[PDB]
């Protein structure tokens, strides 16, 4: 036995806050917790407690600390078998990454819709409100590589397989509602552009580059997609504070056999949130995997993220109504013109047991839908059909990927494919063959209807050449850019600046900054004039009589395009640094505690080394972390409670933790001599709104700050922020 | 419904005999038929009847029969992903075959040991005479592709996976009971030689070619297998009548630490037989899949594969007490100096469902032993012990072959090794390393002891300095050669010469043929000068002067050796043709086919069409097969009954028919007016011995037939086949 | 007529300082730089100006803007061979990355001995001062993937492969002179332990958790090793800045048989430099690709990596 | 490119064509050739877009479907025609 006597090597099997427990694989942290999916994965799950260790054969080994050779300085036998098959496996352990989104963090969960849409739809995973469907969601970045950090700016994916009762639904989609191109030809190109350079191999999950930007300035339909990523929206907080769309226009089928134009939508339930650049820089360095371990403790901790599916529902005869092409997955459909209509919740409960085995393997496919949903012509989606069963049997070994126990369906499957690389399935079946007498023809043909039918594809009507040619009504490039920068707060236009600033001050060809700036002009003149500020570039008299593009539809903005015009905070989940000193005030501490228990909030005790400190009741308090270990980059907002402020007051590192605090406008609240505190962020003694101080940490005290965490940030502070060295 | 409403597409899921009902599935076929290995494969099984037919993701189909296309003979779009999938399916089916023995039969079925074998080996499943261990056994060629034929000259593999409560052990074995060669490093180039040559890929399935016999004259260590190969050895009639060998010396370690060095055995139960060399050629051509399918029907009729595993047992003092080192793969051990001591029975009764998933996916590997058993420094074994597991990896795609269904252990297996592609089991243990306290260090090595002991090497003493060099106890290479060459009959002996001078003819190089006439004269020069005969070669006073090599420990013979010298005889699912004629004479068929089923031997029913015949008394006979369809070579013996001759006795076919089996020394039995037939063989108005003839088919007429049957074949016939135009 | 009229997209192809030129492939950059391994390389080497872009088979595309489609808002068609091998090509990239050292930056060059060595080995390659083998290095962390951070605290590889005229040698070595274990069986426990962890896989390029320094407690024999991973040999200023190791003794065999063993050692003549921990770990966010740039700047300014 | 090894089959030496081909695709199993492009995606400026598009024409031309007419809903049918 090398456990420790007391037990303190296993975490408890209950909902705990982060950083309270060794984190664990989900059945064993929540054993309870199941679905049709998660039962259904109990056929390879494999323990360990109690079991003796042996080869993959079943042979029981007696040491495994010696390869087996001639005289105890000898040189090692070629008949250790048992040496030879534990370094073979480790020699084969890797798989190549996914193309694209090779880093992603990923959870089960279930799904169950508000109402019946079978008015809508006969998809039979949004027939009944009471039938739940398991679901198993990745989320990703896009550029980077398995290995690279979380919190880079780029675009997310948001996929979610849905295990329904007609087949596994793969709804496969990112953080923001278009894409960069238009035509699925191109995403070599695009991707290529973007991906660290071929000749070194840099810069891993940045488009701060310049073939990335030479790209854009020659392909003014990224434009949209790139506004986006310059934003705020290129930073979320977490997984959970961020939207989910599927880009594309898909068809809904109903019974009767109505096609309804539909887009997907999630909103997150914990509001939308995202980080600034300079914080979310330096925690690719502090914390790389900042993201992961967020969604991993968040649903240990019981704060399951959710989401609401929503769609956007446009008939038929409104195809051509828009001043945009519904097929175009460069143009969103404002929510002024098309609401999102509500649809159902998501709850993502439990953690994978293994991350390679469930995670890595996992294959989703926008291709594997249901009777029920149906595609469209859009040009990206099409192409898409193609690669991801492609890309998923070179990634996964062969084409028996669905058999890999993370892919499987609940619901049955039966046909006649047969064999491929490392094939499970032992068909009994005489057949092999359609048509067959020689097993009455079965597995049969089911042929459509209303429910549990065969799927049929909507008969569309196709009028046209074998052309390849871009639809006229694609080439309109600069209108949506415009509408999502007017949708915008100041603060958010000034971090967009602020983005396409820093990224194209990194482009060494200085002629792609220029080009560029002039593709900003088309968007609109003051984005543009404040970019080419800081590049030291003056506009031309032309480039400033550029014509601003059309409103869309009537429109001069729409606030549901912002992440913070409209509030929407939710303050559960949250983390907040309390910084500890050697005699700490254990009253401010208690209503420090019970106040942020009350709103679901976290607290993580930090001081300048680890162990214990006691408070002055005599309270043994453990230490988390130090102020260096987990810098306020981590954390939403940071507490100082009283007591001897002395013992940290010329610690450079508590001073630095409130200062870089305040730069990221952050949430402080000083109770007591905490408030000598004010002098290392030049707050004037009347106070500043987004500082919270008080003679104690009391009721009124928390209220307050808890008012400011509910709006995450205190961007009336950003006019202070620049004279901050920090 | 496309089955026929009388059920004639089912087979009978009873024991039937070969040709009554189509072959099935082996869960079908025979669905009682259990043991522990073929129940954990239920959870992988998958079934056809009643169910829909879907995709991999589990959608149903509903038209199954088209590509979805712009118009009924428009373009196929790429949106088809049902389409995409099945064809994408279908395009990776195949894996690579096995680099040797690619070509090979596999069955189901249980071995017991006769009692406990406790005082010399601690291995659990030879511990006690009730434990059953479940096997998978597959039987092989060695040249050729899987897609090459069965009744080639070559050697044949026989390899026992034995799925133990202390792991799998393979016992992977070949029919004769030494190698080729001595020393692993040259098996790639003894294996090149024998293949395909490199240029054009010729010739499959076939050592009678110029690189086979120029490796052969140039590395006289493989002379001793290439006798058994170019004897009847080469050819056996089934897998079933054929004995298997380790080959290798190995060790069994009992409870107290003894080491005795051991030899495997398999006995077959049926007796040993084998072909002709004409026969078997010919076999090739009309039936590529005879011993595949003589395996299947065998234990469809429950006509199970048996054989007696041996051990030939020799105590560590007396490594060095014969004439040849024990350590040297080209040498036997003979049976008159080491008997075989009877270990235990294996029985194969049930075959797969699906050839590829548990056929062609098995993987047999000789370093999978347990404890309980041990290697040997034999140079060739060592070098296996590289090989296996380096090529299954390649050939099942990764390091998890062990979890395809087939290959899996039915014993516990937990280690720390993780991921690798297509990683089924998902593992729950917190730690993937030891020694680790975070799971108690679990799974716990196991110390070595007498029962559900670690495994431990045998303490062998080594001492020696690094070489590449041969031992000079291995230099010895035509002793063994003369010793199997000796114990051979005169008919057997006269296979031999013929298999040489037939391979030695199909040499283009006339000195590679010199070269191995001169190898032969230092075996025995009775044998080198009827080969040189044959080749038109005259040997020279200086090889007919070249001294015999020595007897093997005073042995001038081992008759053990020989196929035929001690009649080992079973008739028990042997096969009887039956050639009718439109009026039968029925009593004689009654007495016939009563006496084949008294001793269990099989009839077909032959005639020149399909359909039926009627008997004299109104019977009325549904016939098996054509004349031409289910040749002579298919069957042991051949018999015509009474009736119309006339109908048959001007019919090249049936002529032919009587000529080829009498050609190829079947026996043949004629009863009535089927004795006109006599003169199509040349046979004298007062008979001869091997050809039973009477006026009916009764009284003695079966049991002679039977008789003759006992001995497989009449070999004093040889002396008048020359003069047959067959 | 994309590329600017000035002619400033492409970099001078003399040696010019970091920043000061775009960087690019080393042929393109340092034409005139020849070895004879890279000289064995033409053979492969594919340009681009002036060339035609073609399908993989040499067929000629007019429009790499559009796939086919019936219709120019219509559905795509399976006969578009040219999307259909241009996304199959993308789709199919990425190979494993190693198990170990996945993370690495590598470059050309030649090797020359001081003195003939052949009273204490007959190797070709130390045979003759006047022999020049070309070389390829390739210096790694251990733990990240090939998309991880270069100033992680870890250990850092240093392979060399020798093209030599007798054979390929590659020296396989790190920069420390120890490695953690003793015996190979526990190479997969070691690297499960220093690797992400399993339930999550994090950490990314680092040491700092649970499963590594339960094993360091329960296995002393990594002390060594562990030691100077705390130290600042764990953060090199540069790969031009560390020291490297072969590790084992191995032996030399000189023509009359005579066996010396030999640890062998790279000494950088640019010396010896480390970071500080709160700069590494920072620089992992501001610039995760610090190392390989630095190391691909030195060479495109004539600051040539030497090492004796 | 299952039964290959991946996608540079045409790099095998008897798929290779005789012609030029050069193009920006990249990587993949066993991939022989070692791209001297700056660019790896066109558009580009920083190669003048090299390798170019070439127009259809009567000889040395980028190929362009036959622009056939296509009428029809999306069905999976076997023509009556062939029936
Ligand atoms: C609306 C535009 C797109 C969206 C929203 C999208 C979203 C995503 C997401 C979220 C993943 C990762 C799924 C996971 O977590 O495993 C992914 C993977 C991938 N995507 Fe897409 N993508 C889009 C366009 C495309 C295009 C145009 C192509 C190629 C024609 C493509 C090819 C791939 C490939 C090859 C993978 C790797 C899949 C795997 O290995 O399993 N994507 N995409
Ligand atoms: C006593 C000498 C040998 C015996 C009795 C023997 C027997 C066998 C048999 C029976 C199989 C087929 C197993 C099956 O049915 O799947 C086989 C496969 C094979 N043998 Fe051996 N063999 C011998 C020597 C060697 C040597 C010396 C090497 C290489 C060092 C070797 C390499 C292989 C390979 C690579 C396979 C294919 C295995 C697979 O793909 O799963 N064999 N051998
Ligand atoms: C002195 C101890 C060791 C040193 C100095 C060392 C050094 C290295 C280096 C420098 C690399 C990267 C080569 C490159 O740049 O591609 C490497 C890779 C590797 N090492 Fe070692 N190693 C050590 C021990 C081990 C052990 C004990 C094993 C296994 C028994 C091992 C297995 C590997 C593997 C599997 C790779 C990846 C190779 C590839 O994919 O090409 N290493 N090691």
């Amino acid at each position: 036995s090398l456990a420790p006597e007391d037990g303190s090597h296993r975490p408890a099997a209950e909902p705990t806050p982060p950083g309270a427990q060794p984190t664990a694989p989900g059945s064993l942290k929540a054993p309870d917790t199941r679905n049709e999916k998660l039962n259904s994965l109990e056929d390879v799950r494999k323990g360990s407690e109690n079991y003796a260790l042996t080869t993959n054969q079943g042979v029981r080994i007696a040491d495994d600390q010696n390869s087996l050779r001639a005289g105890s300085r000898g040189p090692t036998l070629l008949e250790d078998f048992i040496l030879r098959e534990k370094i073979a496996h480790f020699d084969h352990e890797r798989i190549p990454e996914r193309i694209v989104h090779a880093r992603g963090s990923a959870a089960h969960g279930y799904f169950q819709p508000y109402k019946s849409l079978s008015d809508i739809t006969k998809a039979d995973f949004l027939s009944d409100p009471n039938k739940i469907t398991p679901v198993f969601v990745r989320f990703s970045t896009v550029q980077g590589g398995a290995g690279s950090a979380d919190t880079v700016r780029d675009i997310r994916g948001f996929a979610t397989k849905f295990y329904t009762e007609e087949g596994i639904f793969d709804l496969v989609g990112n953080n923001t509602p278009i894409f960069f191109i238009q035509d699925a030809h191109k995403f070599p190109d695009f991707v290529h552009a973007v991906k660290p350079e071929p000749h070194w191999a840099i810069p891993q999950g940045q488009s701060a580059h310049d073939t990335f930007w030479d790209y854009v300035s020659l392909q003014p339909e990224t434009l949209h997609n790139v506004m986006w990523a310059m934003s705020d929206r290129g930073i979320p907080r977490s997984y959970r504070t961020m939207e989910g769309f599927g880009i594309h226009t898909f068809r809904l089928i109903n019974a009767e056999g109505k096609a309804t134009f539909v887009r997907f939508h999630w909103k997150p339930l914990a509001g939308k949130a995202s980080l600034v650049w300079d914080e979310a820089q330096k925690l690719t360095g502090r914390d790389p995997d900042f993201h992961r371990r967020e969604l991993w403790e968040a649903i240990e901790a019981g704060d399951f993220p959710e989401y609401e599916l929503g769609f956007q529902l446009i008939p038929e005869e409104d195809e051509f109504k828009f001043d945009f092409d519904l097929l175009d997955p460069t143009k969103l459909i404002p929510e002024e013109l098309v609401p999102v209509q509500r649809v159902g919740k998501m709850v993502l409960n439990r953690n994978p047991d293994n991350f390679f085995a469930e995670n890595e393997q996992a294959a989703f496919h926008p291709g594997h839908i249901v009777p029920g949903l149906d595609f469209t012509n859009d040009p990206l989606l099409q192409g898409r059909l193609y690669s991801y069963t492609d890309t998923q049997i070179s990634r996964l070994g062969g084409p028996n990927f669905h058999e890999i126990p993370i892919n499987r369906p609940t619901c049955p499957y039966h046909n006649f494919q047969r064999d491929g690389m490392h094939r499970m399935g032992i068909d009994t079946n005489p057949a092999n063959y359609e048509p067959n007498s020689i097993n009455d023809n079965w597995p049969r043909e089911t042929p459509p209807g209303p429910k549990r039918g065969g799927f049929e594809s909507y008969q569309e009507r196709v009028e046209g050449n074998k052309v390849r040619e871009r639809s006229p009504s694609f080439g309109e490039y600069y209108s949506h850019p415009r509408l999502f920068w007017l949708s915008q707060t100041p603060f958010e236009q000034r971090h967009i600046v602020d983005g396409f600033s820093f990224e194209l001050s990194k482009v060494v060809r200085p002629y792609i900054r220029e080009r560029v700036v002039d593709q900003l002009a088309h968007i609109d003149l003051t984005l543009a004039q404040a970019v080419a500020k800081n590049l030291g570039i003056e506009l031309t008299d032309d480039q400033l009589n550029i014509t601003p593009p059309p409103d869309v539809n009537g429109l001069k903005k729409d606030p549901s395009l912002s992440l913070y015009a409209i509030p929407d905070g939710d303050v559960k989940g949250r983390v907040v640094a309390i910084l500890l000193n050697d005699e700490v005030r254990s009253a401010d501490l208690l209503a420090i505690l019970k106040a942020l228990k009350a709103k679901g909030v976290h607290a993580k005790l930090l001081y300048s080394r680890m162990g214990e400190v006691t408070a002055d009741d005599g309270t043994v308090l453990p230490i988390a972390a130090t102020f260096a270990g987990a810098p306020s980059l981590t954390v939403d907002a940071v507490i100082v409670p009283c007591g001897n402020i002395a013992d940290i007051a010329d610690n450079g590192d508590a001073n630095y933790y409130l200062m870089e605090a305040y730069k990221h406008l952050k949430p402080i609240a000083l109770a007591g001599d905490a408030r000598k505190f004010k002098a290392t962020i030049k707050i004037a003694d009347q106070g500043e709104e987004g500082i919270v101080e008080a003679d104690s940490a009391d009721g009124s005290f928390m209220d307050e700050l808890l008012t400011l965490m509910a709006a995450h940030r205190v961007w009336s502070r950003i006019p202070k922020i620049d004279k901050i060295p920090a």
